């Protein structure tokens, strides 16, 4: 496409460091555009992302690096009967009435435990000391991975992140950094060594762990889902489900710190925490551009005639800065009107864990502000954000008097 020749010079490092300048141009120039270093069409605006995610002429496809990382059948990459079965598999513990039965007793003692380790120090790096541990320990316990330490869960989602977003391709469309998948393979081998004996046990002795229910629910007597059939969805969880609520709470805190009067409002009135998080997710979307759909017939989207078989990456992080919808979207603003956003995606493959994730983030921020009402950002330290596929702050140094 001749007028987009500047896209040939966009690098993967640029998109990882900060994709918003490139995507601001894409939203204006070409809401559906082929990005050479990604080797794919990308949808950058809210209208195009929603249309593709809900269109009957598209179905899910995994990103190239995502497929190399997760294999088949990852819940994000399949359709039809297999997708219906995997949704029925994961949905029970995520049902809102079910989450409401136990979410407080799950997350609140976890939040307290991590807080107790540092709440009197006067300094902390909240990503590693709080946001990521609460996110992974909550979900890990729900899944049946109580004995997998939070350090290890955090290391796994970071390796799976890097592997599944190792998207750069060369002049020939081949992966430019094939090495980059080796740490995803290593994380999967470690996961197998830990989880295979738990599956061995759950097959014979089912319990209330989510993974035991994935093996047993809906199955004929004495049968279980084959472990090779469920492992790719286990990996999907050990990446995003483990990583995202922590990144969402952290981005929300960075946003609030950028608006000190709003931080004070939310600390004074914790009923505003859900609104603060919704704006945080729009402002820096944790799943920024990690999923995709593929056309199943020829289709015209945003003026582009696509053949059947065309993948389109859904860059929901960019769609959530669409200036067709939002005023000054790069600014965090608690008092933005509560409008629809795309940080949980859309359509048949939209996020299955929204209600759970929102409560995990809410309870974590409730307990943080409670414990440390005079929390302030350490302004001697910069907050970098990193990531094109998944995006979040790499640290969040804070301070408080005591
Ligand atoms: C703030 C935290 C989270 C955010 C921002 C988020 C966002 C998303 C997004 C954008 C997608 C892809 C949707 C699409 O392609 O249209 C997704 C898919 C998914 N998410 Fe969430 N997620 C979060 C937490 C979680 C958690 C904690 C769980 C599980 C407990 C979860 C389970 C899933 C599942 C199973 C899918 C795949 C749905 C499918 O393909 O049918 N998510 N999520
Ligand atoms: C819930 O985890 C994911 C969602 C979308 C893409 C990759 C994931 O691991």
């Amino acid at each position: 496409r001749p007028d987009l020749a500047w896209l040939d010079e966009v690098t993967m490092t640029q998109l990882e460091r900060n994709p918003y300048e490139v995507y601001e141009r894409l939203r204006a120039e070409a809401p559906l555009a082929f990005v050479p270093v990604l080797g794919s069409y990308v949808a950058s605006t809210a209208e195009v992302c929603r249309e593709v995610a809900t269109s009957p002429d598209f179905e899910a496809v995994i990103t190239p690096a995502g497929g190399r990382t997760f294999g088949h059948p990852a819940i994000i990459g399949v359709n039809g009967d297999i997708h219906a079965d995997l949704r029925s598999m994961v949905e029970p513990a995520l049902q809102p009435a079910e989450v409401d039965r136990w979410i407080d007793d799950l997350v609140r003692p976890i939040a307290r435990r991590y807080l107790e380790r540092f709440e009197n120090d006067g300094h902390a790096e909240l990503v590693a000391q709080y946001c990521e541990p609460v996110s992974v320990r909550s979900l890990g316990d729900l899944l049946g991975l109580q004995e997998v330490d939070s350090d290890k869960l955090r290391e796994w989602f970071a390796k799976l992140n890097r592997s599944s977003t190792n998207a750069a391709v060369d002049e020939n469309g081949e992966f430019a950094n094939p090495e980059g998948f080796a740490e995803g393979d290593q994380a999967k081998a470690e996961i197998r060594a830990v989880v295979d004996p738990l599956i061995d046990k759950w097959i014979e002795h089912p319990d209330d762990s989510a993974i035991s229910h994935w093996l047993h629910d809906g199955m004929p007597p004495g049968q279980t889902r084959d472990r090779e059939y469920i492992y790719p969805t286990i990996y999907v969880y050990l990446l995003g489900a483990m990583q995202e609520p922590g990144h969402g709470m952290a981005s929300t805190l960075v946003g609030l710190f950028s608006r000190p009067e709003q931080l004070e409002e939310v600390v004074d009135d914790p009923t505003l925490i859900p609104r603060a998080i919704a704006e945080g997710l729009r402002w820096t979307s944790p799943i920024w551009s990690a999923t995709a759909r593929i056309s199943t017939k020829p289709v015209t989207i945003a003026g582009v005639d696509l053949p059947a078989g065309t993948p389109v990456m859904l860059s929901y992080g960019s769609a959530n800065h669409d200036t067709g919808k939002y005023e000054a979207p790069s600014q965090y603003d608690l008092h933005r009107p509560p409008l629809p956003h795309l940080a949980f995606g859309a359509g048949n493959h939209a996020c299955a864990g929204i209600y759970f994730a929102n409560h995990v983030m809410r309870i974590a921020l409730e307990e943080l502000f409670e414990a440390i009402p005079n929390l302030e950002r350490d302004t001697r330290e910069g907050v970098e954000f990193w990531g094109w596929g998944f995006r979040g702050p790499t640290s969040l140094h804070v301070t408080w008097e005591v």
